[PDB]
């Protein structure tokens, strides 16, 4: 007879309280800049649904990104570009610069801030405890951001993290799975990487929030301290499920699926079994164990959980130890 609602702990009702305008993004109009202001250098990468170039501004010569739309229902593209004039100047959170369309073929591009990025595969290598540290407190001031203006990343993972390290600054980029959250809504769970994907998504639970996040931050966290990655590395959704139950043990997963009333898929009669939960020491080895720290493991248990509403939230994740060094710093 249906599965029990949720409601955010945090922000729940942000939404609300703004003018329709803020988040009813299929009324929003578009604001067209100028296409012949931009010219088009080389590629910088593939997606899904877009092409993605550097290119220069020639008005000002300053270096731009430039993100070229394959085909998706402008209702997609308007939610994309409402969020990010929403987020607009907060904390570490790409720019959009301006919006074009090619005059012929009608293609829509959006235009980018440029970060001096350098690929997480050879930066991640480098990093220090304390680089880990800076950098997680950087994105959940991202995070914490978007939540509070009432949006859902759904897509954090590395490569949608900027780090510019000789300035040591870092952007949130690629909001096109970005989605306003609204209490009582059910969305879509075939969002997000599978090695990044919540076990909300796994089971099909729709009515998640912000919580989601967190849940890929801590993935996120966890490849990076313990130097593997992915951490959860399964091969399609069904044992992407049985990699975390493997470590979160199945008890606390059998709880959780009780405590919603969750309708369990069927497929996962037969793989999913029964596990202990792990401790997390069974992932310290010498080569990592430099990263690790009690403060590291305390926060990353933290993010891990099955039950959304039992992760800490962004705020609550920077007030945590772990981030003690990062904070004094930063005064
Ligand atoms: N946005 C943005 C942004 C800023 N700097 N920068 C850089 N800087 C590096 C020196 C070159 C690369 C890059 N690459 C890609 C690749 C594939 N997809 C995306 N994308 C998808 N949706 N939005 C972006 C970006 N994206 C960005």
């Amino acid at each position: 007879s249906g599965p029990v609602p949720s409601r955010a702990r945090v922000y729940t009702d942000v939404n609300t309280h703004r003018p329709r305008e803020y988040w009813d993004y299929e009324s929003h109009v578009v604001e067209w800049g100028n296409q012949d202001d931009y010219q088009l250098v080389r590629k910088l990468g593939r997606g899904k649904y877009s092409e993605v170039f550097e290119a220069i501004n020639i008005t000002n010569n300053e270096k731009v990104v430039v993100k070229i739309l394959k085909p998706v229902k402008k209702k997609k593209i308007k939610r994309e570009i409402k969020i990010l004039e929403n987020l607009r100047g907060g904390p570490n959170i790409i720019t959009l610069a301006d919006i074009v369309k090619d005059p012929v073929s009608r293609t829509p591009a959006l235009v980018f801030e440029h970060v001096n990025n350098t690929d997480f595969k050879q930066l991640y290598q480098t990093l220090t405890d304390y680089d880990i540290r800076f950098y997680m407190y950087e994105i959940l001031k991202a995070l914490d951001y978007c939540h509070s203006m009432g949006i859902m990343h759904r897509d954090v993972k590395p490569h949608n993290v900027m780090i510019d390290h000789e300035h040591r600054k870092l952007r949130l980029i690629d909001w096109g799975l970005a989605e306003f959250y609204h209490p009582g809504q059910e969305y879509n769970v075939r969002v997000a990487s599978r090695y990044f994907k919540g076990p909300e998504l796994l089971v099909d639970y729709q009515m998640y929030d912000y919580s989601l996040d967190m849940w890929s931050l801590g993935c996120m966290l966890a490849s990076m301290i313990f130097r593997k990655e992915p951490f959860f590395h399964g091969h399609d959704n069904y044992d992407q499920l049985v990699r975390i139950a493997k470590v979160l043990g199945t008890e606390d997963l059998y709880d959780y699926i009780d405590k919603y009333n969750i309708e369990l898929d069927p497929r996962f009669n037969d793989i999913l079994g029964r596990h202990s939960r792990k401790r997390w020491e069974r992932f310290v080895h010498s080569e990592n164990q430099h990263l690790v720290s009690p403060e590291a493991l305390d926060f990353l248990d933290k993010l891990l959980r099955y039950d959304h509403q039992s992760r800490l939230t962004a705020r609550e994740a920077m007030e945590h130890p772990y981030f003690y060094t990062v904070v004094k710093d930063q005064a």
